[PDB]
C-alpha cells in the first residue's frame, strides 16, 4: 500500500522557507528505518533540499518538468509516480506539501513525528479524521543531547 511519512510540528506544520529550527536526529534515524529498500515519492523541492539521492531507495520525484538527475527517477504525474514504483509492498511518499495532499486520499499508512515545537511554516501536512485512522503504534521521546525538542512516533492504518 501507499504510505506517508512527515514530520509535523503543532498546527500541522512541516516546511517553511528556512531550516527547520530544531535538531532530530532520532527522527532521521527512524526515517531511514521505515523507508529503507522502498520506493520513495518526493516533490521537487524536497529532493532539492535533502541534496542527494536517498541511499538503499529507489528515489521518484515528481515535477512538471524535465529531470536534471538521472541518479534518480523523474515522473510527470502521480499516476507515472506510482507506475514508476512497481508491485512492491510499500510504497512511502515522504513530501513536500503539495504531494502530501495528492497522495493523502490514497492511503493506507500514516508515520507520522509529532514534534513538540511552535514554527511558523508555509506549508502544513493535511489535515485528518481520527476517524478514519486506526493507531497501532504510539511512543513518546523526551529531549536530550542529541535531539532538541521532545517529539512521539506514530503509525496510523486507514479505518
Ligand atoms: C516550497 C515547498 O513546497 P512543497 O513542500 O509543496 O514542495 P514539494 O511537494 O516537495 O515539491 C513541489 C513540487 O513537486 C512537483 N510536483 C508536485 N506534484 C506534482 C504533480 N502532480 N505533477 C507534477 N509535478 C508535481 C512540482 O515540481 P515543479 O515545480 O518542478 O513542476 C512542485 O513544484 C519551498
Ligand atoms: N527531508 C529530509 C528527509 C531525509 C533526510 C536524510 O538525510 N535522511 C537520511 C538520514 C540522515 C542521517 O542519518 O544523517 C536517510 O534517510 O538516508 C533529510 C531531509
Ligand atoms: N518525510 C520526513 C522527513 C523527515 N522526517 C520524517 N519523519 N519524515
Ligand atoms: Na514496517
Amino acid at each position: 500500500g501507499i504510505s506517508l511519512i512527515a514530520a509535523l510540528a503543532v498546527d500541522r506544520v512541516i516546511g517553511m522557507e528556512n531550516a527547520m529550527p530544531w535538531n532530530l536526529p532520532a527522527d532521521l534515524a527512524w526515517f531511514k528505518r521505515n523507508t529503507l529498500n522502498k520506493p520513495v515519492i518526493m516533490g521537487r523541492h524536497t529532493w532539492e533540499s535533502i541534496g542527494r539521492p536517498l541511499p538503499g531507495r529507489k528515489n521518484i520525484i515528481l515535477s512538471s518538468q524535465p529531470g536534471t538527475d538521472d541518479r534518480v527517477t523523474w515522473v510527470k504525474s502521480v499516476d507515472e509516480a506510482i507506475a514508476a514504483c512497481g508491485d512492491v509492498p510499500e510504497i512511502m511518499v515522504i513530501g513536500g506539501g503539495r504531494v502530501y495532499e495528492q497522495f493523502l486520499p490514497k492511503a493506507q499508512k500514516l508515520y507520522l513525528t509529532h514534534i513538540d515545537a511552535e514554527v511558523e511554516g508555509d506549508t502544513h501536512f493535511p489535515d485528518y479524521e481520527p476517524d478514519d485512522w486506526e493507531s497501532v503504534f504510539s511512543e513518546f521521546h523526551d529531549a536530550d543531547a542529541q535531539n532538541s525538542h521532545s517529539y512521539s512516533f506514530e503509525i496510523l492504518e486507514r479505518r
